[PDB]
């Protein structure tokens, strides 16, 4: 519906209407528990971005969910950046719904954070 379309073109600020809704679009997450979201496209960009880096960095039990319908390339780096940092991931391989999410750093509790991505010209272009 235009109404998420709006809710991703502005940044994922805020719940969806049903718990359902939010972990189907937050690869199994809910929104409360979300610290930070990358689009596909935005996953695809040849340099990582340092602001996962730091969230993974300065984390308390999150996990790294990655979007399974990425190759490896794509988010190997960020194994990498979660692995240093003692942050286990997962591969998340049933999707009953196209999420343009590739990847969402989740805590395992609500952190209810507001802001949760990253405003870039890729970002623009890619989540929709």
């Amino acid at each position: 519906e235009d109404k998420m379309d709006l809710y991703l073109q502005q940044g994922m600020y805020g719940p969806l209407e049903t718990k359902p809704d939010e972990r189907h679009l937050f690869l199994g997450s809910l929104r409360e528990r979300v610290v930070l979201a990358l689009t596909k496209g935005q996953v695809l960009r040849s340099k990582p971005y340092k602001e996962a880096e730091h969230e993974l960095k300065n984390s308390h039990n999150v996990t790294l969910l990655i979007n399974g319908e990425l190759q490896y390339q794509s988010y190997s780096s960020y194994i990498q950046m979660a692995s240093r940092y003692g942050v286990p991931f997962k591969i998340v391989s049933d999707l009953q719904f196209h999420t343009p999410l590739g990847i969402v750093i989740a805590a395992d509790i609500a952190v209810n954070r507001e802001l949760i991505y990253i405003q870039d010209d890729i970002y623009n272009r890619s989540v929709l």
